[PDB]
């Protein structure tokens, strides 16, 4: 009778739920809050308490970003459509994880690569460029060298004030400053600035081997850190919705090119 | 050592002998007998053999409902998720997820609602002023775009089908007496192609010979008719992705100057 | 022309210089140490919230978070991984098991026992009734938990919320219920839907943000039921991610335990 | 300019229209769901046999029982109380992988030896020697003298009705040379449908090989599996409403609990 199923992550079977080994009454005893809860869940580990914090920062920078983008579009569309809750959010969550809400993942991934090979900054932005490839993490569709991002600032002041070193986010930074000297609007946006801090985070905090943390971003963590982030973003719209009464949304057909053959 | 008993129980489709079964029908006897996908559905949703009649009324169901365009709820969906470089399951899954109650899957309910009226034995009129009264939407009547003025051709073809090939139709008649009241008042209170499924069906499952009352009752109750337009629709939701993976459209976002920000 | 706007919004403004949530700007969020629980105040409810009942959301996310491989969606989220999918496609294959049996109770729970607080019916009439006709009690039961098991998850919210909250008339009211319903079915305890339904009701209508027209409303639209499935993704997540480390292959399951009866 | 395009359906008229062809016209033609497929899908008004070919696929991957995961998936939200949309996509969810992507694996591996020009032996050498299994070939239980019927069904059908399939043929030779050294790797269902699609698309007439490539590459295959299995996980969500079947709970003792210290 070989179990079929394996788990490392929580154990419910004893009186008191466990979490990675913290029952859950220490969890709160140590305050360990929701990023404390998920370096428990995600990770396995007790993680310090700034990479708690951290972590709960990112959720909450992400939260939402307006009704406007792909995800919330869809949710709502779906709480037009008089669907339940996980319909909708589920709707808008299966939108994430390339054009839109990929990007955390991808600049953490290609700024670790160049970083890692030890090609400077300046040979990364004419190397991408040669190959007609984009920097992921760079550009913005408004935001710019005078629209900065407050949602950067915020957590870039956070990390350098905790985190014992952040070498791919200063290396991230000195591929911003030669990307903007070109164009402006080629800033380090909100996505590579979460994926190259989380990367600093795990090789840094002193709580995972270089490969653990490489382990963990291969494998999707930054991915998750999007996607749990705005849940409560798309969560909210589907309330909006239902709060404003708002009936079944149809697209207008002056908007849709229609090329039969 | 002790016998532990089964924890799930499973009466459609046997996978496990020397050729695969659809309820108690072997796969190579599904073909000779030319069942054809209305039959396998038959098979699989019902658990019977169903009339050829019945078996092609399916198909024609799932042929009209395929697609409808790029504008309703769950196109739309579809369309923005395979904008946004999502693969082909995440992309359909994210336009089902709109069909129910306003787009899609109101066969259930327009089953169910024009059934207890029928047997009720209240007129056409009268279910059209209860439903009045209270304040209760008419499931399987009105369209967004369609009309009295715009007539939806995917429910001519349907009731066609059915006069010239159903025993029986005494719900469709009841509804179609409803539809003259609804649309009198307003023109877009049409009998829709939820509408017309739903009724139709019941009239097939009360009088097609392959059920009991009972059993017809069932499989209005547990939800069997919504996954008609669910399958159907589906083809049109794959195509749409497809579409757009060859068109190579961009990422989209919806224009501000279409959305009223009204914060507190 | 003018052509009205087709979508109205409400709760998050991106537009400007600054990101807004409900009319705080993102900076005063995070000066103010709003932390998740106040953000999903302002995105869910419009309302900057007392720090109290931001420490009670954010309670309820880590209470919520996991509870095993065992139960519906963290299996099925599991099964997904395990077949090669991607993380939001594993995640939302468990998330939607959610509903009235496994982790969606918040929203009947709430409003079935406001509606039995506000009537004036006591807990052991509230009991017999919905007894003596074919209604669960919505937040009641667990499939392990019991009397004799009890689930601290529970215990941690009763003694925040005893401790914080201005008033507990719905807790105490379903409390009541529970002792009626564990002295004949030692399963049938105010489980963590219950739980965290009345407490949101007991803090909705008292925290002094909202009417009570206000607070009836965010229940009956189903703000609750969000409470979990928010908490337990997080877990979903974790459980999508160690079987990628742990390397579990594709899932089938055994025909022993499943009977066929074909016609 | 118009912020959607579309190639497939315009309903913008009384009649419906499917890529060109009024909805009154595909009846009276007898077009069939392989031929509104056809429409839908390719904008092409298929051969009669070809329609048929595809709808003999949706019947023969309609279900295979209820242990397969997605079917498995459906079930338990069936259990759970959820509704048929909610319960169908979370078996759905399931496909692309592991599960149900063997006919896009299959026609692509196929398809990639024969345009290398390489003959069955040396493919099945090369496959070997980059220790990748063979895509559609081998089975738990048939073998070439017990042969696996959905197979034969499907390439009767093909033979007889197909003018010209090299890429069957080419898989035919290969399964030659994997059953003279294990009689049980046989083209499996998902092989043959895989590689036979790929002739429709490549003989019938409609496509050239540059919009053949292209449809298999974007997922018609994997589009082929959803939709036909599609009625299969709507039968398990109706059956186990049917059988009354309640909230299902994993036992713990098939479950193994690793969790840190
Ligand atoms: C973001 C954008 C599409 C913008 O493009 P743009 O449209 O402005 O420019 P293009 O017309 O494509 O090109 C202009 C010229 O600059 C060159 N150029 C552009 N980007 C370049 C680059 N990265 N590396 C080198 N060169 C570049 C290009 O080659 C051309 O050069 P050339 O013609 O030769 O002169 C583009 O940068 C991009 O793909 N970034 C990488 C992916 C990425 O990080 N995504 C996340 C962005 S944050 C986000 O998504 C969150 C969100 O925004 C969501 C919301 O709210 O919606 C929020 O706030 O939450
Ligand atoms: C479908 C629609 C939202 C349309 O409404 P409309 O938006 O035009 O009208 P509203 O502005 O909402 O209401 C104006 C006034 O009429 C009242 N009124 C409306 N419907 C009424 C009714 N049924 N019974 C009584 N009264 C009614 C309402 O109470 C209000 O009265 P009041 O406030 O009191 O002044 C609405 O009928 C509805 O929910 N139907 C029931 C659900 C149903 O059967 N859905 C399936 C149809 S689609 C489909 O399955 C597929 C599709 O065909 C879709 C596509 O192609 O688009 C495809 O193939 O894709
Ligand atoms: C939860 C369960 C299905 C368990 O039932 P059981 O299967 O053990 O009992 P059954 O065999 O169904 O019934 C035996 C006899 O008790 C009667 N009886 C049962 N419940 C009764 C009740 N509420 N009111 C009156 N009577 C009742 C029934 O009428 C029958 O009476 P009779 O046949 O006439 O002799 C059931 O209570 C139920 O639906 N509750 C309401 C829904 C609810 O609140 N769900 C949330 C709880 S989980 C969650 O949200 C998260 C979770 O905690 C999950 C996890 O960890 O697993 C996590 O974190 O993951």
């Amino acid at each position: 009778k070989p179990a079929s199923f394996m788990t490392s992550i929580c154990d419910e079977r004893g009186q008191e739920l466990i979490y990675a080994g913290m029952p859950i009454t220490e969890v709160f005893k140590e305050e360990m809050g929701i990023g404390g809860v998920l370096g428990l869940l995600w990770f396995q580990k007790r993680l310090p308490k700034y990479s708690c914090q951290f972590i709960e920062m990112c959720l909450m920078v992400t939260a939402d970003h307006g009704p406007a983008v792909s995800g919330a579009h869809n949710t709502i569309i779906c709480a037009r459509a008089g669907k339940d809750l996980v319909s909708s959010l589920t709707s808008g969550l299966l939108t994430i994880g390339d054009r839109f809400g990929g990007a955390l993942d991808a600049a953490a991934k290609m700024f670790s690569k160049a970083f890692d090979s030890g090609i400077i900054p300046m040979e990364f932005v004419n190397k991408m460029k040669k190959e007609g490839k984009l920097i992921m993490g760079i550009g913005h569709r408004v935001k710019s060298i005078n629209n900065p991002d407050m949602r950067v600032q915020i957590l870039k002041d956070y990390v350098r004030q905790h985190f014992p070193a952040t070498p791919l986010l200063d290396y991230a930074l000195e591929v911003e400053k030669i990307t903007t000297s070109k164009k402006p609007n080629l800033i380090l946006n909100v996505d590579g600035l979460i994926g190259v801090a989380f990367v600093d985070m795990l090789r840094n905090c002193g709580s995972f081997t270089r490969e653990e943390a490489d382990e963990y971003i291969d494998i999707g963590a930054l991915n998750g850190i999007f996607v749990l982030g705005r849940s409560m973003g798309f969560i909210g719209h589907y309330l909006d919705q239902k709060r404003l009464k708002q009936g079944l949304y149809r697209h207008p057909w002056d908007d849709i090119s229609y090329v039969l053959p």
